[PDB]
């Protein structure tokens, strides 16, 4: 977990299957759902680095954690820690989009950005934090993401 409550994020590249504002919308939206909830607060900072690091890539990218392809994984984030820590990475072998259609960005960043905090996988199948990717008109959490967050966050109000 994170010491201070107060964080900051940047999205280092942006993968051009959108428009850059949709896939700043898709982040800032993942964002607010654990702010709507926790007493946590997010700064995206264009340069320098941040403490989430937001990347879309490919392969073998750095890190001991290669994407296979189009299909198969998706993207996976870091857990709390400077430098890797708390970072997300997508794959760009993916069509991500602001629709329906297969690999909804806001959705899988959301998921993301629940472990960059710290949680892990959820075993109640309506969580956010649940390992299927699965697309939902509408896209809030589940009791089981609040409940997890909250304990280690505390809650906002
Ligand atoms: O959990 C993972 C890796 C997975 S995955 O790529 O299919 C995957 C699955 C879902 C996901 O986020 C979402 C969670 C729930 C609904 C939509 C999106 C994000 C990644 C692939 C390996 O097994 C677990 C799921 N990364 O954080
Ligand atoms: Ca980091
Ligand atoms: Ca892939
Ligand atoms: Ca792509
Ligand atoms: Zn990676
Ligand atoms: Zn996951």
């Amino acid at each position: 977990r994170w010491e201070q409550t107060h964080l900051t994020y940047r999205i280092e590249n942006y993968t051009p299957d959108l428009p850059r504002a949709d896939v700043d919308h898709a982040i800032e939206k993942a964002f607010q759902l654990w702010s709507n909830v926790t007493p946590l607060t997010f700064t995206k900072v264009s340069e320098g680095q941040a403490d989430i690091m937001i990347s879309f890539v490919r392969g073998d990218h750095r890190d001991n954690s290669p994407f296979d392809g189009p299909g198969g994984n998706l993207a996976h984030a870091f857990q709390p820690g400077p430098g890797i820590g708390g970072d997300a990475h997508f794959d760009e072998d993916e069509r991500w989009t602001n629709n329906f259609r297969e690999y909804n960005l806001h959705r899988v960043a959301a998921h993301e950005l629940g472990h960059s905090l710290g949680l892990s996988h959820s075993t109640d199948i309506g969580a956010l934090m649940y390992p299927s990717y699965t697309f939902s008109g509408d896209v809030q959490l589940a009791q089981d993401d609040i409940d997890g967050i909250q304990a280690i966050y505390g809650r906002s109000q």
